[PDB]
């Protein structure tokens, strides 16, 4: 039960002890591996709080202290009285940093302890939510010198007064269904772009329209707000070699900000906790641009490159894929917006694994998600065995609000 | 139980009932997934139910379940087991077994071809010389002057684990690797240890960059013997690029026949420790892994230089750019010489169809996403977007230890 992980390129072996702490289930069994599957009371609450405070207090070298036992009693009483409890600012920050640290699908976790935590638990309205988000966006963007941040809205109570950001990311481009069956803009957001328009939103109906924010506070109906454009940093995409690339008329946004996840800390649930870091190049160039159910531009680019598209054997797609990804990197770098290529990021994740195994006894990791969607085996993470397991505090998926909301 | 898998690019949802027939363990638990872990003398006590399970399958496949022929066969096997401690498969059962082991091989993307497998029965073999002969015939038949045919040669099964037949080579055809005293490496670094063994065993090495290794062959538990495959039986392809003329001057070539020879084949509880099989290459096996892995020939540098790429920063994606051209050259060279090969787009696409068909006809298709997804351009192949369930069915191909670590030397 003391598992080893091997890097097959370096023969480096690491021993994993951290997994023994894990409590939540993987979805796997002894008979079947589900590693490639995308989606996996008062009496419940106190042991959860206890486990968290124990590790919090251990992390600061006061395990078993008076202050430890005291915080424990104090929280125990508040749960017994209120049926919930409130985190101290220090515990909140710790919890958030550790949810990131525990995110087995995030390749950028080497940065985990440098997170800026915005406490938004005093928020009561969607306008208030918008204000906190504009502040997050402006701060995180930092004129292109990106800084990791999370903003944390009030925790769930009854489940009918949830704070929710309806957007999947704070900044995304619209998707419109044409009359000729086609799709203009981002196909992933066709449904959300629909709801925004359903709720008002004058759609410019372009290829790249910044979606409006759709914010839900205390379980009320959601409200539309438009992010000040001067806060949405965007990058025109050109190639350092192909002058015609400019004329594809592509661009992307600089701030990658996940807004639809649920943050769990010491048994408490934060249903609205948008966070942001900075892009790995492939997220945009490989997935956003070249995924078939997304912008799917491969053909158009290969046309422009005059490649033999008559046989898959020519690897025309691969050739275009590389150039596109070159362009993305080049463009962000030229405009001074933070970005990391898949080589640097995976190399840094390897060193991070080394660090975590050394100081924590392990690092949960999802190989299926960690390995970049291009050039897999020429990145070191490919040759790195990884153990996947769920530690708390965590970021979890949660249902889309429009399927759930008592509208 | 019933399990659903979803393709996130097509929304196609498939239902798996087949995983219920799985008996062997995966390595995972409710609390840990070991899906990325590379690697995660039998008594009459356990053997008959293993026999029966296999015989029940086989007779179901031929639509004779519960027949007198089925029942008599069970009876015959049971009697032979308790009298002799083991049993022999009929030719029909062996062929079925070998094909289904391939069919059940969750790490093989080439399984659309599973039913077209040429089975050579080498169970009458007694000596290494005999093994060489069988293996030569296999290579000649499988190669077929470039028009490759999938085949497997099956040597006698294990008895007491002291008389194992083994092919010591990891593949029937592979290049030698030589560690130089300066730390550098000549040839294929993956083969340094094995190359050293052959040399110790008496192989006179030419010490080049592409020396075809000798066969090191073990029959009946005896010490292994060296043989040289007749060079005219080894089809090789010089690698060139369709636009880049300096590419041929890299001096690269590869062999045409990919043949795994170190695995163990299990059928009805019987263990076949020598069972070399061969298909044909997916281009990335060579162009990406063989040529570009840092721990292999590792040509990215030399290629990128000759391409005059900006090699100063990784952000230029010079490595990615070179990798593509190399894989273009490998596919080009094989097609030009009419030697069977398949690109990663074509092969993954066929696998999806195979998979869909297996779910409908068989109730599932065990697959290892980690291995099925090609080592370049992953998400522009449809397998990246396919949820897959991994589980173990028998008959099966299993890993076994390297014979030099276990062999008892007669002297
Ligand atoms: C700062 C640099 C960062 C980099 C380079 C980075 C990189 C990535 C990448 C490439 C993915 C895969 C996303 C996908 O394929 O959909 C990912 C996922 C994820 N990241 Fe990060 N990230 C960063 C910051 C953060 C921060 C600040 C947090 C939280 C505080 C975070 C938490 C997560 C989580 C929970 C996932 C899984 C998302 C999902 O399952 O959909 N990351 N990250
Ligand atoms: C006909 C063309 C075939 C193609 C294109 C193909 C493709 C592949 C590829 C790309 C791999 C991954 C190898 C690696 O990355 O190390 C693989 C693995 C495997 N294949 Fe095939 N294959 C073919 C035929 C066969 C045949 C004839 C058999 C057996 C009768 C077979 C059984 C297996 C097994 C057992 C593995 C796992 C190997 C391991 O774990 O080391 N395949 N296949
Ligand atoms: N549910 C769901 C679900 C399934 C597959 C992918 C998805 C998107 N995952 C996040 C993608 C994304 C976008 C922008 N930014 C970031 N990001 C930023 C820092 N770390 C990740 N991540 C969600
Ligand atoms: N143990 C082990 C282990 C770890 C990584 C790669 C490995 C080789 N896997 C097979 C490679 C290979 C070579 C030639 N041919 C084929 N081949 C033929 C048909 N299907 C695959 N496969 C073994
Ligand atoms: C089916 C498969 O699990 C799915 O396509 C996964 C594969 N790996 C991934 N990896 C990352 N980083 N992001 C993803 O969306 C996915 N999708
Ligand atoms: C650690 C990791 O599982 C290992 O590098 C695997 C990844 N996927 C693979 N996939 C294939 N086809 N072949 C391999 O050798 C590997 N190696
Ligand atoms: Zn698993």
């Amino acid at each position: 039960r003391f598992l080893k992980v091997k890097n097959w390129e370096t023969d480096v072996v690491l021993t994993d002890t951290l997994h023994l702490k894990s409590t939540l289930e993987t979805g796997c069994t002894e008979h079947i591996c589900m590693g490639s599957i995308m989606l996996p009371t008062k009496d419940q609450l106190f042991p959860l709080a206890k486990e968290f405070l124990d590790q919090y207090y251990s992390s600061i070298k006061r395990f078993g202290s008076k202050a430890h036992m005291d915080r424990l009693e104090e929280v125990n009483k508040e749960i017994e009285s209120t049926s919930t409890y409130q985190l101290k600012d220090t515990e909140l920050i710790y919890g958030a940093k550790h949810a990131w640290r525990n995110a087995s699908r995030c390749v950028g976790r080497i940065q985990w302890s440098k997170l800026q935590v915005f406490d938004a638990r005093d928020c009561t309205t969607a306008h208030g939510m918008f204000n906190y988000i504009c502040n997050h966006v402006k701060y995180a963007t930092n004129k292109g010198n990106l800084r990791s941040a999370i903003t944390i809205f009030p925790q769930r109570t009854d489940g009918k007064h949830d704070f929710r950001v309806w957007n999947s990311q704070l900044i995304r481009y619209a998707g419109y269904k044409q009359p000729d069956g086609s799709t203009l803009g981002d196909p992933a957001n066709v449904q959300f772009t629909e709801i925004c328009i359903q709720q008002g939103w004058k759609a410019p109906r372009g290829r790249f329209d910044v979606l409006p924010l759709l914010l839900q506070a205390n379980g009320n109906d959601p409200e539309l707000f438009q992010i000040p454009p001067e806060l949405v940093l965007e990058v025109p995409i050109r190639h350092p070699k192909f002058d015609w690339f400019k004329d594809l008329g592509l661009k992307w946004y600089g701030l990658p900000a996940v807004s639809n996840m649920l943050l769990e800390i010491g048994g408490l649930e934060f249903s609205a906790c948008p966070f942001s870091g900075w892009y790995m190049g492939t997220e945009i160039g490989v997935r956003d641009y070249c995924d078939n159910s997304r912008y799917n531009i491969l053909e158009e680019v290969a046309k422009k490159m005059d490649l033999d598209m008559r046989k898959t054997s020519s690897l025309w797609k691969d050739q275009a894929l590389v150039e596109i990804n070159i362009a993305v990197l080049y463009s962000f770098q030229s405009d001074k917006v933070t970005i990391v290529d898949h080589h640097s990021a995976t190399e840094s994740f390897i060193k991070h694994m080394e660090n975590e195994y050394r100081c924590r006894g392990g690092c949960p990791a999802d190989w299926v998600w960690i390995v970049p969607p291009m050039s897999g085996s020429i990145t070191p993470v490919f040759h790195q065995e990884m153990l996947n397991y769920r530690l708390t505090p965590s970021f979890e998926y949660q249902p889309d609000p429009w399927n759930t909301h008592v509208w």
